[PDB]
């Protein structure tokens, strides 16, 4: 360093980029928060998926069982109550398996990285520390060889130590960040992929038992 | 009476037909149970469906505050949202408004019956009570023709009173028998119809929101 201020100016460097770093964690913590509060309302969907296929087979099991040997359409009605089962079924588990999964995979990422910008902090604080000591040693009136190379050691150390950290921090945060259209993208063509092909399908069993019932209805005119 | 046996022969045909009419309200007890039944299922039913509907709102809230001003769809998102919100409170009130307030005015029929069933019971015990008096009256070694008069007109007023509530009842519960599966055909078709039409309506929204998704994923791709 000396006269040339090297130290001082590489410490507003380092204040800047720190200041777009912490930036950077604001998004992380949005993006994070975002995500969970996804996770819930999926979790919610997936729930009420459910209790309307349960709903939905209790109500066809009590049709099936006030039916008469003699009336038209009672194995109609069983197999219409079957397949509606198996359609919820496999549209709550496709979406478990999809859009959940992916979703709690997603959400995995985000502990690690949280514990690495905790690390990451701490070294920047030893680095600071010692860059500071440094150019307190260099501008003394005594100047101590043997105490300035210390010095310079634990400088060089603390700051390739806390550059590990940054170096990849700096990237993967703006990048997590970018991923996150993508995410959401996936997400929601999942759910309304797999939705838009089971209302199809469903339809088609509700217009037999519609047939069904206007059969049973014709018989007993 | 007297030597016909018109009395006693009266008393058996009076407990064959109240032999038969204890199996209409054996009947009438089960189509009770199975309409509250019914009616417990098709609640839950409909309350399953609020909970669709309101889950499914969160859902489409949550990606719409995540989006970005300059990404593809946003006003789509919200549209999609709105119409899928208006698709399920439509279906659930017409549920409401006819399957439901069907079963309910059909249930309502019930607790008058039961009272004039029990009524009819009670004038039984005084109806039977009266003619095995006359019986006895008309039997004795000494003939009393006032006593016997007055157990006449007893006998006659009891029957009377009896039978004015048995024959009603001998027509409606057969009658309400019949019309269980009139009742049953019509909910199911009211329920059959509009869930075939809603799932057809709401496919066209699952789709749209797909659309919107690939175009968003195509634009930052």
């Amino acid at each position: 360093r000396a006269q040339e201020k090297v130290l001082q100016k590489l410490g507003k460097a380092d204040e800047t980029k720190d200041e777009q770093f912490e930036e950077y964690v604001q998004n992380f913590k949005r993006q994070e928060a975002e995500g969970t509060r996804l996770q819930r309302e999926l979790r919610g969907y997936l729930a009420a998926i459910k209790g309307m296929q349960e709903a939905s087979m209790k109500l066809t099991e009590s049709l099936h069982e006030v039916y008469e040997p003699d009336w038209y359409g009672r194995e109609d009605v069983k197999m219409v109550g079957e397949k509606c089962d198996v359609l919820w079924e496999d549209f709550h588990q496709k979406l478990v398996d999809e859009s959940l999964l992916t979703l709690d995979t997603y959400l995995g990422q985000f502990p690690d990285i949280k514990n690495r910008i905790a690390k990451r902090s701490r070294k920047l604080v030893d680095y600071d520390s010692a860059r500071h000591h440094l150019e307190a040693l260099q501008s003394s009136k005594r100047k101590d060889e043997s105490r300035i190379s210390k010095a310079e050691e634990e400088f060089q150390k603390a700051q390739k130590v806390f550059e590990e950290f940054n170096v990849d921090l700096q990237e993967e945060l703006p990048s997590l960040w970018s991923r996150r259209v993508g995410f959401y993208v996936n997400t929601f063509k999942n759910v309304s992929s797999l939705e838009a092909k089971f209302h199809k399908e469903i339809a088609v069993l509700c217009h037999k038992l519609y047939e069904v019932m206007t059969k049973l209805g014709d018989q007993h005119a």
